[PDB]
């Protein structure tokens, strides 16, 4: 049992990798996870970076990297017992670190098969959230978007619902791995829960109604599903928000007597700035749509109906 070990910068149990190092997929292996972990822990701790071309296929070369990191850590834990203040323990991971952490968790969780990551990141920055908010990802897969958002924001709670057996199972793991690795790096996340469920179900009806921020990746959703979703969103509170990959109402909705009951009567819809250098499987750059529950649109229309002048114009 030849092995490599990395010490936690905050004294959690060490990460232990068997030799020879496992490959995760055609683009990810333990070797580079190790290397990358070291680089990121160095970003967490400037002194560690100060204190610190490799052959990822030589055990001795890789052990010289680990020992060197591990000694630098010991040395840093000593420095903190002195007057130097330890790394503050309650912080959120930088975006960079979070990217690594999520890659790492994926690798250790999903054993059989994240440009989204960058998009989600853009959305986290545009969509201000606070401790008032409840976030849900509808059709949450293995959970990566809940985890990312839960790591980055103050929402009071974050949920993901997913109905298929496979992804839901991985999600149970992704949850354990995530908490484990976040403890390893000494970072906080907001509360979250990843659940099995169908978000079209009667329980979810009320839950959708009380959620203030919904992400849903509905591009390939069919008419029936998008329509059922519209009927769920109709019950949401003023200022509720939905971010999606396909808009649930037209962007220039003009309210009139034929379309009174359409969901565009009750929501502002905007196209969100795309991410430069993004390109979907289609070939077109990726755009995203923000809907904000705003029932003043319907109010003003009905006001207008009462005003004979404004009534004639329309008419
Ligand atoms: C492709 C989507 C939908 N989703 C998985 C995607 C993983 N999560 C995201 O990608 N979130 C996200 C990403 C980007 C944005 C932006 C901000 C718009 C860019 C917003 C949200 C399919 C999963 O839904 C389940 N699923 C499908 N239908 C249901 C259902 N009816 N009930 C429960 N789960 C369902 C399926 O079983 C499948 O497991």
């Amino acid at each position: 049992k030849l092995e490599l070990r990395l010490k936690s910068p905050v004294g959690a149990e060490p990460a232990v990798y068997p030799w020879p190092l496992p490959v995760y997929d055609k683009h990810h292996d333990a070797a580079h996870e190790i290397i990358e972990t070291i680089r990121w822990v160095c970003e967490e701790i400037p002194d560690l970076k100060l204190a610190m071309d490799y052959d990822t296929k030589s055990f001795e070369s890789m052990q010289r990297l680990c020992d060197k990191y591990n000694r630098a850590i010991d040395s840093i834990h000593q420095l903190w017992k002195g007057t130097t203040q330890p790394m503050k323990l309650n912080t959120r991971p930088s975006t960079g670190l979070l990217r690594h952490i999520l890659q790492q968790v994926y690798n250790h969780s999903v054993t059989d098969p994240e440009t989204s990551f960058d998009l989600v990141a853009q959305m986290i920055d545009e969509i201000k959230m606070t401790d008032d908010d409840l976030f849900v990802d509808l059709g949450s897969g293995v959970g990566q978007v809940v985890l990312q958002v839960a790591a980055a924001t103050n929402c009071k709670h974050h949920y993901g619902v997913e109905k298929a057996d496979i992804p839901a199972k991985y999600a149970e793991t992704m949850d354990r791995e995530f908490r484990k690795w976040m403890k390893w790096y000494g970072k906080k996340h907001a509360e979250y829960t990843l659940e099995r469920g169908d978000f079209l179900s009667e329980e979810w009806r009320e839950r959708i109604a009380n959620t203030s921020v919904i992400f849903v990746n509905n591009f390939a959703f069919g008419p029936e599903v998008d329509h059922q979703l519209k009927e769920r969103f109709a019950n949401m509170k003023e200022g509720g928000r939905i971010v999606s990959s396909k808009p649930f109402a037209p962007l220039n909705f003009r309210i009139n007597s034929r379309n009174l009951s359409d969901i565009g009567t009750i929501m502002r819809v905007v196209e969100l700035s795309p991410l430069k250098g993004s390109v979907s499987w289609t070939g077109k750059p990726v755009s995203y749509y923000l809907h904000t529950i705003d029932r003043t649109i319907l109010e003003n229309y009905f006001s207008s109906l009462k005003n004979p002048k404004l009534r004639e114009e329309q008419e």
